[PDB]
C-alpha cells in the first residue's frame, strides 16, 4: 500500500486504472479519506516540443474548467521536470467500456450521451481547439453524465478517422466525423468501417465517394437524418456544430 | 468425403487449406492418387470489371509457366460463370507460416529465399505485371523452393507497404520495398514497423524522412546494406531488382 505527494498533500493508491505508455493513472485516497483520480506523467525522454505540448493542454484544461461541467474536474496538480501529477475526479468507468460490456443502450441514454458530448467539443472549439482524436475513451462516466478527458493536444485504430486527415499524404469540422461515428456506432451497434477488415481496404473506402455508408432504416428518423449528415465525406458539407445544436434529433419531441 | 470436377477430370477433397472469402483451396487427390491443390472461386456477385481481373490473372498465370521455375505450376483450368476451378501444385506449407512457426533461420536459408523471390518478382517484372501486394503469404515452400503464388491483379496490415503508395492520397520500385521487409523480418525478426502500434502512427512512420528505420550491426553486412538500400524511402533513390540480382550478398562469398 503505496501513497503519492502532490503538492505536499497525499493519497494512496487504492488501484491502477489507466496505462497510457508513459503515463497511468490511480484511483486514490485523500486524506479526509475521499476518492479521486490520479494521472501521472513521466519526462524521462519528453522533449522540449513533447514537453511544451504537454503544457499547453495543462494549462487549457486547467482555464477550460469553469467553462463547462461537461469535462473532467481538475482538482489540483504538480508539475516538475521529470513528472507531472494531475488530481481529477474519479468516475464510474469511461464510455468505451461501458460500451463494450454495455449491449443495450435505452434510446434515451444515447441522446443524453450525444449532448454531453456535443456541448464538450463545443466548448473546446469556441477556444481555438480541436481534439481531432474522438473516440469513446476520450470521455467519462460520472453518474449518468459524460465528460471529455483530454483535448487531443499532448504527445489505435483509424475506425473514427475522417476522409480529409486521410488525403493529408485543420477544420473543426474534422471533430463531426467521429462525434458521428461514435454515435453511429452507438447506433447501428458498430464504427462505420468495421465490416472491411483489411486495414488499407479501410483507408479507400474512408475516402471513397462511391462507398456507401450503410443507413437502416429505423425507428427514429432524426437520429438516421443526424449520423448521415455528420459523415458527409465534404467537410465543406458536412454539419455544423451549431446546427447539430440546434437539429430536432436534441430539440424535439 | 467429397470430389470435384476439373474439366470432367475428378479429384477427391483431402482437407481444406486456405480460406479467402469467396474462395476456397483444397487438398485434393486426383484419379491416379497423386495429390494436388485446387483453388477454387466463387463469381456469384462477380461484376464484369471484378470478372476480368480474374480473366486477366488467369491469362498471365497460365502464360508465365514456362518462364520461371519459381512461380506456382497452374496444371489446368475450368472456367465458367459462377466459378473458377484451378489445379495446382500443392506445396508443404507458405512462408508466412513457415515463419510464425520458425523461430530461426539459418542465414544460409534465408539467403536462397531472398534469391527465389527475386528471380520470380523480376520475372512478373518483366512483363508489366507490378504485384504491389507482397506479404509472406504470397509465396509457397516446395521442397525449400519457394514460389510466387499470385500476381496481385485480381479482386490483412499496412506494415509491407511503401511510402509512395501511402502519398496517394505506378512502380516496379514499390515492390522493392515490400520485398525488403519481407527481407527484414527474416532478419531482424520482424517487420520494420510492427513497433508502432496505432495503426495511424504506423502510416506517418512509413512516410516521415526523419523516421530512422533501425539497422542493429550484424555479422553480415552485405544483407545490412541490402536492407538499408531497400528501405530507401524516395523511390528514385530506392535499388532496382537488376541492382540486387548483383549486389554482393546474392553474389559474393
Ligand atoms: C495515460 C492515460 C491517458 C492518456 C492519453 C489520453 C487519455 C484519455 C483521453 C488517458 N486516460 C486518462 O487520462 C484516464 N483514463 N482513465 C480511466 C481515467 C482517466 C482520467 C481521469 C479518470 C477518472 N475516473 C476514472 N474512472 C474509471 C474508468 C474506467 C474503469 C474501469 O473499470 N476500467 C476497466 C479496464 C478493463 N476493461 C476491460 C473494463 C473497464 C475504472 C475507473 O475508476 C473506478 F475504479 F473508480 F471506477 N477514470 C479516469
Ligand atoms: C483464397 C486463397 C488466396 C486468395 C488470394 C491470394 C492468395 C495467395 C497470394 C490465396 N491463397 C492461395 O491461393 C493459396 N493458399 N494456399 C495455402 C495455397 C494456395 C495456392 C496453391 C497451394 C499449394 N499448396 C499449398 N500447401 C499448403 C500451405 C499451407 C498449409 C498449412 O499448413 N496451413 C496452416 C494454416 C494454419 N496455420 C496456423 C498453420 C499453417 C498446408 C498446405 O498444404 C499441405 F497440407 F499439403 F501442406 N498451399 C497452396
Amino acid at each position: 500500500n503505496e501513497c503519492i505527494s502532490v503538492k505536499g498533500r497525499i493519497y494512496s493508491i487504492l488501484k491502477q486504472i489507466g496505462s497510457g505508455g508513459s503515463s497511468k493513472v490511480f484511483q486514490v485516497l485523500n486524506e479526509k479519506k475521499q476518492i479521486y483520480a490520479i494521472k501521472y506523467v513521466n519526462l524521462e525522454e519528453a522533449d522540449n516540443q513533447t514537453l511544451d505540448s504537454y503544457r499547453n493542454e495543462i494549462a487549457y484544461l486547467n482555464k477550460l474548467q469553469q467553462h463547462s461541467d461537461k469535462i473532467i474536474r481538475l482538482y489540483d496538480y504538480e508539475i516538475t521536470d521529470q513528472y507531472i501529477y494531475m488530481v481529477m475526479e474519479c468516475g464510474n468507468i469511461d464510455l468505451n467500456s461501458w460500451l463494450k460490456k454495455k449491449k443495450s443502450i435505452d434510446p434515451w441514454e444515447r441522446k443524453s450521451y450525444w449532448k454531453n458530448m456535443l456541448e464538450a467539443v463545443h466548448t473546446i472549439h469556441q477556444h481555438g481547439i480541436v481534439h481531432s482524436d474522438l473516440k469513446p475513451a476520450n470521455f467519462l462516466i460520472v453518474d449518468g453524465m459524460l465528460k471529455l478527458i483530454d483535448f487531443g493536444i499532448a504527445n489505435g485504430t483509424v475506425n473514427y478517422m475522417p476522409p480529409e486527415a486521410i488525403k493529408d499524404m485543420i477544420s473543426p469540422k474534422s471533430d463531426v466525423w467521429s462525434l458521428g461515428c461514435i454515435l453511429y456506432y452507438m447506433t447501428y451497434g458498430k464504427t462505420p468501417f468495421q465490416q472491411i477488415i483489411n486495414q488499407i481496404s479501410k483507408l479507400h473506402a474512408i475516402i471513397d465517394p462511391n462507398h456507401e455508408i450503410e443507413f437502416p432504416d429505423i425507428p427514429e428518423k432524426d437520429l438516421q437524418d443526424v449520423l448521415k449528415c455528420c459523415l458527409k465525406r465534404d467537410p465543406k458539407q458536412r454539419i455544423s456544430i451549431p446546427e447539430l445544436l440546434a437539429h430536432p434529433y436534441v430539440q424535439i419531441q
